């Protein structure tokens, strides 16, 4: 059978700062649900050590979205609140089937827009060079859809191997390490100063597929936000 990612420690504490948005933003599962149990296809412990999350369809999404704590509402936080916020995990990005092209697997993320996507991406070009198989992030510095309200980077090459990141904000300030690495370091977010909603996100959430059966799988050999 399919096993519950909370039949096992290893997740429990980031579940206890979770719900569960599947197949929508629209429909979610509580945190008391998810350390109660939860299980699907989209989300089971895969290998008896991965939370594996899997979602097909253009724009769909299997996704945890940070909560406060023991059963609290939905957490809202500021980028120059003074406090270092920092999410953590370890990721396994398998080969990804014919049609996902894109899927994001960490952000932060606030009432109205992405401040930030980390993403597994097939092909694209960045700065005149062609990348292929490969993990990016996404800043927004601006709320518009032209190019000059993002930065994108090229993190890392997709690996067989599990992969850590790393996301710290602290005052008004952006650093991601990957496999121990750092990849950005420093980079402003004072655009979004003052908007108090802002939470971390971490699963799947696929992005402009050519296929709409086609399912994107994610798995996470660790997960955790922390506040320091």
């Amino acid at each position: 059978f399919l096993t519950a990612v909370s039949s096992i420690d290893t997740f429990l504490p980031v579940l206890n700062e979770a719900k569960l948005q599947w197949p929508t933003s629209a429909l979610a599962a509580s945190s008391e649900e998810l350390l109660g149990g939860y299980v699907g296809s989209q989300f089971y412990l895969q290998d008896g050590k991965y939370m594996q999350f899997q979602i097909a369809g253009s724009s769909n999404r299997c996704e945890l979205r940070q909560m406060i704590p023991d059963g609290g509402s939905e957490i809202g936080w500021a980028v120059d609140d003074g406090t270092t916020h920092t999410a953590t995990s370890s990721i396994v990005v398998p080969e990804q089937v014919d049609g996902v092209e894109e899927v994001t697997i960490m952000q932060i993320h606030s009432g109205e827009a992405p401040q930030l996507r980390i993403s597994w991406i097939r092909s694209k070009s960045l700065d005149g060079v062609a990348y292929e198989d490969f993990i990016m992030s996404t800043v927004r510095i601006g709320t518009g859809d032209s190019s000059d309200n993002f930065v994108k980077t090229h993190l890392a090459d997709r690996t067989a191997g599990a992969m850590s990141f790393q996301i710290d904000v602290k005052d008004s300030k952006l650093t991601i390490t990957v496999n121990g690495n750092v990849v950005v370091n420093g980079q402003d977010l004072s655009f979004w100063d003052g908007t108090d909603s802002c939470y971390f996100k971490a699963g799947a959430y696929n992005n402009n597929p050519t296929s709409e059966s086609a399912t994107a799988r994610i798995k996470f050999a660790a997960l955790a936000w922390v506040d320091h």
